[PDB]
């Protein structure tokens, strides 16, 4: 095809994104607003409607005064190894805030692509109100909600299902076909949100 849809979604995403104050990757920070602004305009829109905010990070998590509380609280299974919120490679809800180069996958998580899980945390619980509550994408849930693996991750919230099968159903073709063939009532469920 052509770069139309994703020369307006990068505009679109302007005006809801933040960048670090200096010292960071800026080819991997505009690819990461690039490999969102691939998703689709119409929950680009919808979270610029929502004033919700992409913050992009290079330093300390703490560092931000909206979370000075978060040195010494140890998120799940970062116990045994001594860690806290201040490395995170990204987190999400009432704003997303994204760390560059550690939201790629294996970096202290499992997830395939960080930056558009996250994102996908926020268009699920923000967008859609959160319809991973719902009982009819429930029962499928339930049915296929860990045939793509990850499932210390994805066996923990719901948005983890949905944001996982959403990132199979937009990062590369590859990922499309695995999902389609490990997940396919979920490709059907995505796909009449989608259009
Ligand atoms: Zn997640």
């Amino acid at each position: 095809g052509d770069s139309t849809t994703i020369q307006q979604n990068k505009d679109t995403l302007s005006q809801i994104v933040v960048f670090p104050t200096g010292n960071y990757d800026k080819n991997e920070a505009n690819a990461m607003v690039n490999r969102l602004a691939n998703i689709d305009g119409k929950y680009l829109n919808a979270l610029k409607q929502n004033n919700l905010k992409i913050k992009l990070l290079s330093g300390k998590l703490t560092d931000e005064k909206e979370y000075a509380y978060l040195k010494g609280v140890v998120p799940k299974g970062w116990e045994g190894t001594g860690k806290t919120w201040d490395d995170v490679p990204g987190l999400g809800g009432s704003t997303v805030a994204l760390r560059i180069g550690f939201s790629n996958k294996g970096k202290g998580h499992d997830a395939i692509n960080l930056e558009l899980h996250e994102t996908a945390h926020a268009i699920d619980h923000i967008v859609l109100n959160d319809i991973s509550k719902s009982a009819q994408f429930k029962q499928i849930f339930a049915k296929e909600g860990r045939s793509l693996g990850n499932v210390n991750y994805l066996g923990v919230y719901p948005e983890e299902f949905f944001a996982e099968s959403f990132a199979y159903y937009y990062l590369n073709q590859d990922t499309n076909s695995k999902l389609k063939s490990a997940c396919p009532q979920t490709y059907s469920f995505l796909q009449n949100l989608a259009k």
